[PDB]
């Protein structure tokens, strides 16, 4: 293996953080800390989206992500 995450939403004045082995366990945990549905998860500097566990694999610890929620779009500043 696990490693820590910070994720925040797209306007990023929710800031959170979580421990994940497997992107199957981030996107569990980051509904729980958002209290929302459905998170899809995408980089914070450039928001790529990670969606493969292979891609998971490759993050570094305390890696800086973005929570897109249904309806929602990644912002870029």
């Amino acid at each position: 293996n696990s490693k820590p995450f910070k994720i925040k939403d797209i306007t990023r004045n929710i800031r959170k953080a979580v421990v994940a082995t497997t992107i199957s366990e981030i996107r569990t945990k980051v509904s729980l800390k958002f209290e929302r549905a459905q998170r899809r998860i995408h980089l914070d500097c450039d928001g790529t989206e990670v969606d493969d566990e292979e891609y998971f694999s490759t993050l570094e610890p305390n890696a800086e992500l973005i929570a897109v929620f249904p309806g929602e779009q990644w912002r870029d500043p």
